[PDB]
């Protein structure tokens, strides 16, 4: 039975990745004792709301308001929503290519909402992770799995019209939803995330979920190998796998990271240490982790923090009800 405490655990997990995650983005070398310099600091400032969100946290909000006034999934609402986000504070960090989707919804040319993405890189359409990254709300609104693939992949398409950005985004709202059916074991939550996989793809994603298996039978596994083999970049193949690893591995102690941090926040921490789109992996990660052990690991501490904390926590609740109906 999901609780409100896991649905607000994902948003406040996710809002933490995005504002802890932004403050390291773009480094492709990051050091944990940084990290745990910040995050130490962070625990000790006195002003509240010092941490600003970003274009995840931006694109989660418009999904969120989207499915509250239309729970049926409107992506013609949906669209418009991301659009005038963009315009109403284009400087979150968008990526560069996405700009110009929102110009041309914003714009009188285009009828059909999913047509500009299908125009992005010579019609290939988007690879980053710009789907994934606000996706997590799908997994918190929709109980029946086939409503979480389908709405996954639209929500997503609005912006990227590339397999590899869809899929991403329909993969990362499978492991939120796996997440939030209580405390999965590793090997099922994995079984359950490939068994999806190759039915969709059937095979990128699938490949990396199979290293992910590997490397979770390995110990002391180098951040360097994970970065190797299974990326920290913009684009999804390079960043959702990542971030799965992330939570799955910050499911037990990391050698590295005191064991007085919570798992949520190991997860967190662990994800920045990875380097790259910190701000977009650290989200995705902590969506998962805040699912999966809900609010009662965002600690007061972490979360006064954040930018729009409580706004977030408002939002949780009228996701819960959409949940709820659903059932
Ligand atoms: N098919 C492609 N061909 C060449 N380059 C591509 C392709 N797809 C993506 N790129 C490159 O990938 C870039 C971004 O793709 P975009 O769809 O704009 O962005 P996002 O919404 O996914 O956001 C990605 C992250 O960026 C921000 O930090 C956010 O916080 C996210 O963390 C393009 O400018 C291209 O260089
Ligand atoms: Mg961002
Ligand atoms: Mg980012």
């Amino acid at each position: 039975m999901v609780s409100l405490a896991q649905v607000r655990g994902a948003l406040c997990g996710a809002l933490l990745g995005d504002c802890m995650g932004a403050e390291f983005e773009g480094s492709d070398a990051v050091e944990l004792p940084d990290v745990l310099e910040f995050v130490r600091l962070l625990e000790k400032e006195k002003k509240a709301g010092t941490l600003f969100y970003t274009d995840d946290t931006a694109m989660t909000r418009a999904v969120i308001q989207s499915l509250i006034a239309k729970p049926d999934f409107d992506e013609v609402d949906m669209a418009k929503r991301f659009a005038e986000e963009y315009k109403k504070e284009p400087t979150r960090g968008y990526g560069a290519g996405v700009v110009q989707v929102f110009k041309k919804l914003l714009s009188p040319k285009y009828s059909d909402v999913f047509q500009p993405a299908r125009e992005q890189f010579d019609g290939k359409g988007s690879y980053g992770n710009g789907g994934a990254m606000r996706v997590a709300s799908i997994a918190l609104a929709y109980p029946n799995i086939q409503d979480v693939i389908k709405f996954a992949r639209r929500s997503a398409q609005l912006t990227h019209a590339s397999p590899l950005g869809y899929n991403g985004a329909i993969l990362q709202a499978l492991a939120v939803h796996f997440a939030l059916q209580g405390e999965l074991k590793r090997d099922t939550f994995l079984e359950q995330l490939i068994g999806e996989m190759e039915r969709i793809e059937g095979l990128p994603f699938c490949s990396r979920l199979k290293k992910i298996k590997e490397f979770l039978a390995s110990s002391n596994v180098p951040k360097a190998d994970i970065v190797d083999e299974l990326g920290h970049g913009i684009a999804a193949l390079e960043s959702v796998p990542t971030a799965i690893y992330s939570f799955l591995h910050c499911m037990e102690s990391d050698p590295d990271i005191p064991d007085l941090y919570n798992n949520l926040q190991r997860t967190i921490i662990y994800s920045i240490s990875l380097g790259g789109d910190t701000d977009t992996i650290a989200t995705m990660a902590g969506a998962i982790a805040g699912a999966y052990y809900g609010m009662d690991q965002v600690t007061p501490s972490w979360k006064r923090s954040c930018e729009a904390i409580v706004e977030t926590e408002e939002s949780a609740v009228k996701l819960y009800e959409l949940y709820c109906k659903q059932l």
